[PDB]
């Protein structure tokens, strides 16, 4: 099933994301190997239980390069506990909003070409994530790209950045807006607005707009600009994620091809698409 560990083996050393219901550490695993360590305290429900040992079990089916390592659980002793590989970098979205401009063009490009593969793997293995956003990619000290937080309804309920069915209106594809269609091709629209976030440095999408304001702009054809320094082949990738009919979308089979072509040949990263300014500055 999955590897059940003594909770002897496993010490808890800084929180690293808390929570009502647990807290998420990064701790050690059997003072050798360093790992994450998300917790269900006492007085959980069966709901509860159902959801945290789902994930787990959900993770504990996969095994790519790109998707979070699932090392064991404890469900013997309590409190319950789930225990991955620790991603040193953290989440993406704050990742890339603390190094801003600090990374090569190709280096984003990789980012983007890890995330995509672990997206393909998934949508082959006939899981649909629902909430993929930079803020659910997790970094290691290689900059290698994880895609993380899985499960069933547990994923969009505890997404603070879902709001009230309950999803994150700014990432989400319109068929999963407007009548709750969620398939690998609604993720693939996410995975547009992760490329455009990671081409932003963690950007916000649609900036200051509201959510209504934001499902109206879609709805009317408006999509988001290219970012500053983008390649033309990756903003023209991101704007076929974007497509309205879903069935025009590439599948990620399709991104992680292209991606591992620019990759290979980089100097086709050097043609960039046009940026727009939003400030004149005319000088003398
Ligand atoms: C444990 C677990 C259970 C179920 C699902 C999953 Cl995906 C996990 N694993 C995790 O939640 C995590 C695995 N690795 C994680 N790494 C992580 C997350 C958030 C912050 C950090 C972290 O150390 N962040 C910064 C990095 C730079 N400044 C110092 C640190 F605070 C690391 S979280």
């Amino acid at each position: 099933f999955t590897t059940e560990i003594h909770p002897s083996c496993v010490t808890r050393q800084k929180v690293i994301g808390a929570g009502e219901f647990g807290e998420v550490y990064k701790g050690m695993l059997k003072k050798e190997v360093p790992v994450a360590i998300k917790t269900l305290k006492a007085g959980y429900t069966e709901k509860q239980r159902v959801d945290f040992l789902g994930e787990a079990g959900i993770m504990g089916q996969f095994s790519h390069h790109n998707i979070i390592r699932l090392e064991g659980v404890i469900s013997k002793y309590k409190p319950m506990m789930i225990i991955t590989e620790y991603m040193e970098n953290g989440a993406l979205d704050k990742f890339l909003r603390e190094k801003d401009g600090e990374f090569s063009v190709l280096q984003l490009v990789g980012m983007l070409r890890g995330i995509a593969a672990g997206m393909k793997y998934l949508a082959n293995m006939n899981y649909v994530h629902r909430d993929l956003a930079a803020r659910n990619i997790l970094v290691n000290s290689n900059l290698v790209c994880k895609v993380s937080d899985f499960g069933l309804s547990r994923v969009l309920e505890d997404d603070p950045e879902a709001t009230y069915g309950k999803i994150p209106i700014r990432w989400t594809a319109p068929e999963a807006i407007s009548y709750r269609k969620f398939t690998s091709a609604s993720d693939v629209w996410s995975f547009g607005i992760v490329m455009w976030e990671v081409m932003t440095y963690g950007e916000r999408p649609y900036w200051e707009l509201s959510n209504h304001e934001v499902m109206k702009a879609i709805n009317d054809g408006f999509r988001l600009p290219t970012p500053m320094d983008c390649p033309s082949a990756i903003y023209q990738l991101m704007m076929q994620c974007w497509q309205q009919e879903r069935a025009r979308r590439p599948k990620f089979a399709d991104i992680v091809s292209i991606l591992d072509k620019l990759i290979r040949a980089p100097d086709s990263l050097k043609t960039l698409a046009d940026f727009d300014p939003r400030v004149s500055i005319r000088l003398p």
